[PDB]
């Protein structure tokens, strides 16, 4: 283990709120000062943790690759430790380095998932029931969600060439039109559903602005994250509805209700897709668990939709739960904090405690 | 900590299935041998657990009362270990003793509740202890639900003049009409709601038998337990609906859907009572959490969840703050899988504390 990894793994990650992230777009040297220290801390924490996985898994070429990438990115960032935040050239080179790191990590999720599979056929193992593997993957993916979020925020606000969405500050939409994201995600799921079944359920949507009656619903949020969650939940609800009702003349719609309360934004997605036994609910949330075979774009198969969507919801202190009525249908519920100041990063830390779980 | 208490606490409770409890009426001497042993075991296990509580809680007059009652009952029951299961007189007296024990324990819930309230009101409590009390109360009340169940099953089936409804086997209905219980529980709540609010929401009920299409929904269950869960959840939904819609002419109905699947019987109760912030959701199940001034001390949710969990079911709540709440009950659809979930005072429990 490189001394840099050992050293920086000693610190605990420092979570930011969405408000703080927005404010970076309200100087560059402040974001530079924070990130050149924080990214190595987050990378070092997860690198130490990778060094605990089963010999058989850590040795998969896929995991070894991811490990090599994170180490290099860590080194690239630490090289900025000497520079002054007032050094304009250093700031520019830092943006270039974040772009390089972002590009290097672009295929991390797919490589790690492939490692899980290079693990299954190269060893005897059930990833679904492997509790340590599940614990690790949640932490590994949350760590990635957080580093990607932080680097993209800096790149999209301060770079010259990458501006992202004009209406966003970084990747954050201060006035996220939730219902619009819902409608977009639904249509994306629908197009996919049609290719697999030549039919798809329609959307029945209701919205209630409890905080401001009859007003459009907006909150500060990361639309790409919201879109991901909804897309995955819609794909699930559509697949279940169509298959459960394939022997019937028509399809019941998917009912969605969007509610804005004083401190929470809640989205409920209900289907009449037959549901699942309460006994199986937790399994649904395990990485790789799927009733479809492991896989242009697959409607189902990866076994990632639920756990990853839940990570996005919990990343800023929200949550995602499934409550099913076996024999009838399922209600999927997303909770998001309605205040940017309470939307604080939920980050895994490598410490005595975490180690105890392993 | 009398000898019998330490002795019987050394055995671990033996959980029975709904399927086994049905056979109580198919003999009396076997049920007698089982209970004269099992009841003392369950009482002793919880009695030892009580001695682990904070000294100021244990010394409340309420906890001391509960402890003295459980000890007397344990002794009354242990006395029967010297009698023969073939002693016809011993069998009759055993039933009389079960009735005596049931009477003695009648006030257990409120009494334990009072002790907790006094302890929390007068003493500073750290997060660890607070968590331990919730854990204790869940175990203490589940323990009482289990002993009450076993004793009633024996009395109702083998008593000379306290046998109860002939259509049930003890307190169990082999063909429980779930929808009927739902409707009755709704009405009991509505009657109370009207009395206090002068108005009450209506019921909109839907039913789906996925296990046997178009057919009525029945499962083997203890109707009084099911009624308790529904009644409490209905009172909560009605109070929330009425108070949230006070500035409204009418009241939205309470929507209920009953579903029978292969492994589960599921009941979802939906209201438009404004819901609760995500931050408070977990807190709702704490015994000391209540927004009541139709409502009370905060027992509805946690006790209802215990009844659901007692035979391996569950009770969950999800809310849409600013709109309403969905309360859902899950019960096993197979009697063979409906097995008592019992707390045991072993080293594993001791450490949890
Ligand atoms: N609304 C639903 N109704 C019934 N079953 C569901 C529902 N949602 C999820 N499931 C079950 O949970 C399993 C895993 O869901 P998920 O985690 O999203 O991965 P997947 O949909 O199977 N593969 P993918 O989404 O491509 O990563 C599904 O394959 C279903 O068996
Ligand atoms: N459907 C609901 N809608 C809104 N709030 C609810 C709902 N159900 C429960 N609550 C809240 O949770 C608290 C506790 O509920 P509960 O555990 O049933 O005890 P209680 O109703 O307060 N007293 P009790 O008479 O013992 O049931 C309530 O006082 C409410 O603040
Ligand atoms: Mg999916
Ligand atoms: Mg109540």
């Amino acid at each position: 283990v490189p001394r840099e990894v050992e050293h920086f793994s000693r610190y605990s990650p420092s979570p930011l709120s969405m408000k703080q992230l927005l404010d970076f777009g309200s100087c560059e040297r402040t974001s530079f000062a924070f990130l050149r220290q924080e990214l190595p801390v987050r990378l070092a924490n997860i690198l130490k943790e990778i060094d605990i996985l089963p010999t058989q898994l850590v040795n998969t070429s896929s995991v070894q690759l991811v490990k090599s990438w994170y180490i290099q990115s860590l080194m690239d960032l630490v090289e900025f430790h000497e520079k002054s935040p007032d050094d304009q050239k250093a700031l520019s080179d830092f943006v270039d380095t974040l772009i390089k790191v972002r590009n290097r990590h672009h295929n991390v999720v797919p490589t790690m998932a492939q490692g899980i599979i290079e693990y299954k056929d190269a060893c005897t193992v059930d990833p679904v029931t492997n509790q340590n593997l599940q614990y690790f993957l949640d932490r590994f993916y949350m760590n990635r969600i957080s580093t990607r979020m932080l680097m993209n925020q800096h790149i999209l606000i301060f770079s010259d060439s990458q501006t992202g969405n004009p209406s966003h500050i970084g990747s954050i939409d201060p006035n996220c039109d939730v219902v619009a994201v819902v409608q977009d995600a639904f249509e994306c799921s629908r197009m996919l559903c049609d290719q697999y079944y030549l039919s798809s359920p329609e959307l029945k949507l209701t919205q209630v602005n409890g905080k401001f009656p009859d007003q459009p619903i907006h909150i500060v949020y990361v639309p790409s994250h919201l879109h991901h969650m909804l897309f995955e939940l819609f794909k699930n609800a559509m697949r279940a509805t169509v298959e459960h009702q394939e022997n019937q003349p028509s399809l019941t719609p998917i009912e969605v209700i969007v509610v804005l309360g004083k401190e929470d934004l809640t989205i409920k997605i209900s289907d009449r897709g037959g549901g699942v036994p309460l006994r199986i609910i937790d399994r649904l949330f395990s990485y790789t668990y799927s009733t479809a075979p492991t896989p242009n774009a697959p409607l189902a198969g990866f076994g990632y939709g639920l756990p990853i969507s839940r990570l996005y919801a919990k990343y800023f202190q929200g949550d995602l739960n499934l409550y099913s009525l076996s024999g009838y249908g399922t209600d999927a519920i997303i909770y998001l904090k309605a205040l940017s100041s309470e939307s604080i990063e939920k980050l895994p830390v490598f410490n005595k405690s975490a180690f105890k779980h392993y």
